[PDB]
């Protein structure tokens, strides 16, 4: 059976894993592959936020003014654009881009264009809130997880292609056994989420730093392409308990280990919703990650559903991809964000 | 250290004697801290190996009960002898052919003491008499025999510890290694270099479980043997309605799951058994005896399966506030010479009597 771990990654473990090489997946799942020359990427994740209804146009506006900006060089390889509204009632634009290497986000991101663009007043007299979330995951940083084969989503879109059938998953502790690191390193978090610039209670530029073995998790659903009955099988059997469980991690972030969760739903260039959404949620470390889901009601009904109905589903789209990063690897900017707004929450105050 | 130790400084399940160099590591690091406490069973280096008897009788028809009720009595009075178990309990169950389970169960703290008491002539003449062939009862043994590295110890409480944890010298403080899914394979000593793989068949050495009579199952390496129990005799009456109206209707969908589904999963033998007094009065106790083909397929089940992780999260959400109900567990693995499995006129879906091979 293929590994997770692609071949210019595996080494020799000095920790193992909780199931002997002679387990056998109860379903398949595939991974994303990508050789040596895919060394660290670069996840950006790109906001707009308004409280308004009139702030709607000034909002989209500047979203695709944002989405122009990859058409310049060394823009994303990939990228989607996502709404949704928080628990204090602000609606929030997301762009989410995708590097294949560190160097060019860099290049791209300080160039005259972009860089003028962000650093400049109006943002400041606007009226919308903005926000640059962006991380850079190394090659053995990250797993991806598929319950499909083609047009991968996510950081899938930036990598080679597809493997086949992978060993190392449909147990609890299989997520952390797909990090390549997880070879030789612990994920181990260590530091605090601290501000150091600004004050989240004053508005205005806010920046906050990350430490050591964060967690990122991206998990998404497509329900595009899918037929009346697996319509409602998602939406009206799935979801509800999907929700319940999103509602808890954004509003029980801090008992739990969650510093920011996002439900978001897919929208096109004109702010339409598409039939894809997914989850963004930034973790105190990947351990508590991990305890969420083995123990939470709501994770555990629908991992059985998926156990459940996963041979007759055709055309609904269910993945992940799960991030830890140095400290160092993470930037976190907010420009008249209200201090709820994801990394402003939880992170202690100069 | 503190008062409170957290991560690395926690007790851990293993044994201080019993601890090595890990070839095989954990799925969390040291600086783990569980949400709630739970303790183990404590012994030193004088336990090398405990016996864990399970002593049945078996009957379908009403008239057989003072019949069966004496058989066990006579039993229970046999652990009186020198040699006798250092613990035991009595239990009632109904299969899901209608036959009705009596099973005493005995721990020994060592081997030898056991074979002494299997051999010695008041209780070997009783098992190979004739007449237990005539008495119209089903009987059986089921003598397994774990080293002190191939079974572990969960309990919700510190104190009267039923089961094996009754042979051993006392309760831990907090350990560590608890509330994720293989951390039970975790609290296993021989997890430190050891998988604890299966290999080999269950296989029928002598006899024929159809016709009847004397049946000899012979089982193979690391077969898996859980008892998973709950004692809420002493409870108020508020931890009472949360055990059985709360986790006992769906504990019962799932002991039935286990019953009737076994091959599907790898459970070759599942009861969910009433503890009785002397007399066969029921009591507020009860618990899983589980055999099962691989410890794998038992962490399959339990970490997947609705019914097992209902209950599972109802406890996450009570523990902090739990008094007096008790729930917790011991799960063992045994070499296949350390497995005995007698069957004397036992329908031929009793214990491992129904997954065995013939010829
Ligand atoms: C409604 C959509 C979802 C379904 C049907 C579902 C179902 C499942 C299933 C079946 C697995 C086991 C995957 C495998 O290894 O084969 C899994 C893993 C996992 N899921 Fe979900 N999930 C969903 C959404 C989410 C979301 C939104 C999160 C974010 C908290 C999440 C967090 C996790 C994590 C952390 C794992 C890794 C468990 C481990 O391997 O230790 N899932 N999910
Ligand atoms: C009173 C009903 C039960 C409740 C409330 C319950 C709850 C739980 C809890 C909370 C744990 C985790 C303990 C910890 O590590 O902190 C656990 C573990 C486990 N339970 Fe149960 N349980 C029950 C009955 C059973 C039964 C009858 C079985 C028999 C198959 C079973 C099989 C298992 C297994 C194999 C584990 C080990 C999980 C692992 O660490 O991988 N449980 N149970």
């Amino acid at each position: 059976m293929e590994s997770a771990i692609g071949e210019h990654l595996q080494c020799p473990r000095t920790l193992t894993r909780r199931v002997p090489d002679t387990y056998t997946p109860p379903f398949p799942m595939w991974v994303g592959r990508a050789d040596d020359a895919l060394q660290q990427v670069v996840m950006g994740y790109l906001g707009v936020q308004f409280r308004d209804e009139d702030q709607r146009p000034a909002a989209l506006q500047a979203m695709r003014d944002i989405v122009a900006g990859f058409d310049l060089p060394d823009g994303p390889a990939h990228h989607d654009l996502t709404h949704h509204i928080d628990n204090q009632g602000y609606e929030n634009l997301i762009v989410v881009g995708y590097w294949k290497d560190v160097s060019s986000q860099h290049r791209w991101s300080t160039s005259t264009p972009i860089a003028s663009w962000w650093e400049s007043e109006d943002r400041l007299s606007d009226g919308l809130g903005f926000f640059r979330e962006i991380v850079a995951p190394r090659a053995e940083q990250f797993e991806t997880l598929y319950a499909f084969q083609e047009d991968l989503p996510g950081v899938g879109a930036v990598m080679d292609g597809i493997s086949g059938e992978i060993n190392e998953h449909g147990y609890w502790g299989s997520m952390r056994e797909r990090f390549p690191i997880s070879q030789t390193d612990w994920m181990q978090a260590s530091g605090e989420l601290r501000v150091i610039a600004g004050d989240p209670a004053v508005g205005g530029r806010v920046v906050v730093r990350g430490h050591d073995n964060i967690a990122l998790i991206r998990s998404g659903q497509d329900w595009a392409d899918a037929e009346a009955d697996e319509r409602s099988l998602y939406l009206d059997e799935i979801l509800p308990t999907l929700q319940s469980g999103m509602d808890f991690l954004r509003d029980n972030g801090p008992a739990v280990g969650c510093y920011s969760n996002r439900f978001v739903r897919n929208i096109d260039i004109d702010g339409n919703f598409l039939d894809l959404s997914y989850n963004i949620g930034h973790w105190a470390s990947l351990d508590q990650l991990e305890r969420w889901s083995e123990s939470h009601p709501t994770h555990l009904r629908i991992f059985t559903t998926f156990f459940r109905v996963a041979a007759g589903l055709s055309k609904l789209r269910l993945y992940h991809e799960v991030s830890v990063f140095d400290a160092a690897d993470q930037l976190y900017e907010y420009i008249n964000c209200h201090p709820g707004t994801g990394m402003l929450r939880d992170a202690v105050t100069i």
